[PDB]
């Protein structure tokens, strides 16, 4: 029965390493003047394997480029986290009639890719810019 | 300026006082034999404010009461983990036409209370128990 201490922001606990693990850290930004809610979310990826982080990336971009309707990259951006390899992405696409921003950051882990992701609007990205770029200004991984 | 460092199993970051929580955290314990995988969940509600735990508990129950078709209270325990006040209500109701078999533990702390479920069916619970029992037996509430 192998068991690892598991560390959230309210408690610690003994997690079996048989248990799979989809946890989710989310939280939302609130309005502020023109610009609506938006949402930052902190999601794991346990699939990159033993495939080079730049192919995982790769990969990433491929499926939002063929599955969103109205995809359009803004930018890609290859930038360092603490050692760790990481790619932002910016790109819109289009839900309901509606355009969409995201802001997604992959910062390469071990067992599993820590993703970040900033759903806002196109309009709305400069108005949550300033709090997104201060959070993840300051967020330094755990080795492993 | 306005921020609180916030961890979590595989990094730490300063996230603006502003932002709303609503962060889960999700296990998926494997199936086995006959048994089917279950879910053990770890959420967070800021709704208590100043009201007295009892009376928060007391509205979580009278919640699931009238909108959980189905509902029924097999056991309600009053506990403590490690100097905080805590209740553990096991429970049932019908979910799109059939029965899950929850075992909910309401933690209390500020600024949320910590809930942790367990999520399986009648038949699963036995199976299930042993290992969530020790989980939860090894959660250690973080101070604020």
């Amino acid at each position: 029965g192998h068991m690892t201490l598991y560390r959230l922001h309210e408690a610690d606990l003994e997690i079996p390493d048989a248990w799979q693990d989809q946890s989710i850290n989310i939280f939302k930004l609130p309005a502020s003047g023109p610009a609506r809610e938006a949402s930052f979310v902190i999601s794991r990826d346990a699939s990159q394997g033993d495939a080079p982080f730049a192919d995982y990336v790769a990969r990433q971009l491929e499926n939002a480029e063929k599955q969103l309707p109205g995809f359009k990259l803004h930018k890609r951006w290859d930038i360092n986290i603490h050692g760790h390899a990481a790619v932002l992405l910016d790109y819109q696409w289009q839900r309901e009639g509606r355009d969409l921003m995201l802001r997604q950051v992959f910062i390469e882990r071990r067992p599993a890719v820590l993703i970040t992701t900033l759903t806002t609007t196109p309009a709305d990205l400069p108005h949550h810019e300033p709090a997104w770029k201060q959070a993840m200004q300051t967020l330094v991984p755990r080795p492993t």
